[PDB]
């Protein structure tokens, strides 16, 4: 089964587990705060879907899990997510827990050293849709208007 148990921390320091994602459909994106193009564009596109949901945005989970736990602490994630829709929840964790979640969600993440102790990460770019029971449905299509993506997500309410 794609996905597994976890215990992570949101950008406000609140504990978040797999069990707390149950009851709502869930979009998940794995990335990192120092990503130059893919992450801000993906998280912007998700943000527009959440805006197009209106009041229903509170009835889904939209989760950004960092694959760069050495840098993406709650405070870093909070400030990063400040630019994006406020419904996005950013999850940080102990390196052990992130490595576990990466394996159970079949994520690819690889550090790529640049220069002077800095680095980028190659990583999975797909958006995961999990149902309200936490069961993987499919990857989620963002190549369409925010309203079309919102209408699709609403079917999982
Ligand atoms: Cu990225």
């Amino acid at each position: 089964a794609i996905g597994g148990p976890f215990q992570l921390t949101d950008q406000n320091g609140k504990a978040v587990t797999d069990k707390s994602l149950k009851g709502k459909p869930t979009l998940i994106f794995f990335g990192y705060t120092h990503c130059p193009d893919v992450c801000p564009t993906s998280l912007f596109e998700i943000s527009e879907v959440l805006r197009a949901m209106g009041k229903d945005a509170d009835k889904v989970n939209a989760i950004f899990i960092s694959v760069d736990p050495e840098r993406d602490t709650p405070a870093t994630m909070k400030n990063y997510l400040s630019s994006f829709d406020p419904h996005l929840e950013g999850l940080s964790g102990d390196p052990a827990e992130i490595a576990k979640v990466i394996t159970s969600y079949r994520v690819y993440a690889k550090k790529v050293p640049t220069k002077d102790g800095d680095y980028t990460m190659d990583h999975t770019a797909l958006i995961y849709l999990m149902d309200r029971d936490g069961r993987f449905v499919s990857p989620f299509n963002l190549k369409r208007t925010p309203e079309e993506a919102a209408a699709d997500l609403k079917r999982y309410l």
